């Protein structure tokens, strides 16, 4: 296992966005241009065992941990029905203080919130990546297609991706072999080498949210200067085509910098290898 290993993204310009818009309301649109420097991205996204390593050297108490509780989905056990903030819920307890992480070391780090996020990969010797990065990333070498993959949700016939398959929130299948997260190197790398940056858990960004773009081109952006709400990028293993149509690279979602949830977490970036 060597799941804090980071890859190197190369140099390049990029189609940032997209002109046909299938989440209108988050400012999809409009396709730019976007000239991003090479730099290195995690492989992976943080797991509870690297999470932990963190927790051991600094003894950091997450904000969820501090609040005393977090969000939880349901389905598991508000910004919907099916959205629960549970009582003693957080990293080491996903589903609740009835539930552990014991079984589950490899899979990625939850109910982190942005700053959670930030003093991780700071502390790794890192950051997170801006949103740019993270898309170009996620994007893995091909122009204006849906997926890191491609257009074709199950090319060849095959999962790529931990999403949720059936009846969402009634029923999921588990048919792609994982009902909630996934180990971080489950399914096959995009062509950049990155796991799961489509589904299983969301992902942070350094940026502020806006809607609102600028066709122009731009180098190494970094997003607008203030806000609200930061940027979490790629949908989760919640994701479905018929209400979170968001494991698509151009998708794009956002939540206060306090916020946290059993399908949220990050993965870091960094200029040089640390
Ligand atoms: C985080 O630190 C804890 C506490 O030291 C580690 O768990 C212990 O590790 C020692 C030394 O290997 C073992 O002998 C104990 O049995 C462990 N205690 C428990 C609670 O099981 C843990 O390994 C560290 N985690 C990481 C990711 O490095
Ligand atoms: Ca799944
Ligand atoms: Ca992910």
């Amino acid at each position: 296992l060597a799941h804090s290993k980071m890859v190197p993204i190369p140099a390049g310009v990029f189609t940032m966005g997209t002109d046909d818009p299938q989440i209108k309301q988050d400012g999809e649109a409009p396709a730019r241009r976007v000239t991003i420097d090479a730099f290195y991205m995690d492989a992976y996204e943080v797991s509870n065992t690297e999470f932990e390593k963190f927790v051991n050297s600094t003894g950091y108490l997450t904000e969820a941990e501090k609040f005393g509780d977090s969000f939880v989905f349901e389905g598991m056990l508000a910004a919907a029905p099916w959205w629960l903030p549970v009582k003693g819920a957080n990293w080491r307890h996903p589903e609740g203080p009835d539930s552990t992480i014991l079984h589950r070391p490899d899979h990625p780090v939850l109910h982190v919130s942005w700053n959670d996020a930030v003093a991780y990969c700071t502390w790794a010797g890192k950051r997170l990546p801006t949103e740019a990065e993270w898309e170009y990333s996620c994007r893995g070498g091909l122009h204006n297609r849906l997926f890191p993959w491609g257009n074709k949700l199950q090319p060849k016939g095959q999962h790529y991706a931990n999403i949720w398959q059936g009846e969402f929130p009634v029923t999921n299948t588990g048919e792609d072999g994982f009902q909630g997260t996934a180990p971080v190197d489950a399914f096959p790398p995009n062509g950049y080498g990155l796991y799961n940056i489509v589904g299983n858990a969301w992902e942070w960004t350094s940026d502020w949210w806006t809607v609102h773009h600028s066709v122009e081109e731009t180098l190494n952006p970094k997003g607008p200067p203030s806000g609200k709400d930061r940027v979490k990028k790629g949908g989760s293993y919640m994701s479905h085509r018929s209400y979170c149509y968001r494991y698509r690279c151009a998708a794009r979602s956002q939540n206060t910098p306090d916020s946290s949830a059993s399908n949220l977490g990050f993965r870091c970036a960094a200029d040089r290898l640390p």
